[PDB]
């Protein structure tokens, strides 16, 4: 099991209520932590407008949500891909540079994106001495330290 984390830069002062509009980098379309528990919880929160497949696919839901994200293996909303790192053709492909778990955490540290939607382990596995540079956004509209996971994490996932 892992648990589905929200990490943000220790600069900008936004909280979870305040994500409409912000740029944004998931791990890939259809995976745990960075598309099914976000978006799904964005959905249910009524932030993202969604009803029903027959309101529109969820891609185009997102699309108008966030300004701009990277989401590697987006399909039909270009929007999804602007933030991606690469080749014109390439980049956001499901392989991309900016794709997993460290490719979302990247897009993140290269200003890419204000928020990544990674796991648990993704700061420390990847920037062990910056990991104090990050925090992570909460449910109940606060923000917590990286190491907080357990009291400031959006679901816990079976894997
Ligand atoms: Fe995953």
């Amino acid at each position: 099991s892992y648990y589905a984390v929200a990490v943000v830069k220790k600069g900008t002062d936004f909280m979870i209520k305040d994500l409409r509009g912000k740029t944004s980098c998931h791990t890939g379309l259809g995976r745990s932590a960075g598309w099914n528990i976000p978006i799904g919880t964005l959905i249910h929160r009524g932030d993202i407008e969604w009803e029903g497949i027959e309101s529109g696919s969820v891609e185009q839901a997102v699309a108008k949500f966030f300004s701009a994200s990277c989401v590697p293996g987006a399909t039909t909303e270009q929007k999804l891909c602007r933030q991606c790192k690469g080749d014109a053709k390439t980049k956001c492909l499901r392989n991309a540079p900016y794709s997993g778990y460290s490719g979302a955490f990247q897009c993140l540290k290269d200003g890419k994106g204000d928020v990544a939607f990674v796991k648990h382990t993704t700061v420390q596995e990847n920037a062990p001495e910056e990991k104090d540079e990050y925090e992570l956004l909460c449910l109940d509209g606060t923000r917590q330290p990286v190491d907080s996971y357990k009291t400031c994490n959006w679901a816990r996932v079976a894997a």
